[PDB]
């Protein structure tokens, strides 16, 4: 439930101008929760698929590491609302979300 929580405080800026998004998502929507739908692939090239619920919209983004996974997810959320994330000119193809 909600009542009776420990509270995990983890923070690290190992990346470069990337975590920015992670902090943002929390800035606009404090008290968020990230979960790993599933992980596939090798041990050196694992795929950490994270997921988050924002504004009644569930976002899922996979990455090379859980750390990047959560970050990628946020970037999307913002992009959906129309907020600056730090990425462009990256056409996806003939298929869109």
């Amino acid at each position: 439930g909600s009542s009776g929580s420990s509270g995990r405080k983890i923070l690290d800026s190992k990346a470069i101008d990337l975590m920015n998004a992670l902090m943002r998502l929390n800035q606009i929507r404090p008290g968020l929760q990230y979960k790993l739908l599933s992980q596939s692939g090798p041990v050196h090239a694992p795929v950490f698929t994270m997921s988050v619920d924002v504004d009644g919209t569930t976002y899922e983004a996979s990455g090379p590491s859980k750390k990047t996974a959560k970050l990628h997810v946020a970037v999307k959320v913002l992009q959906a609302m129309g907020y600056p994330t730090g990425f462009d000119a990256d056409i996806s193809g003939p298929s869109s979300g």
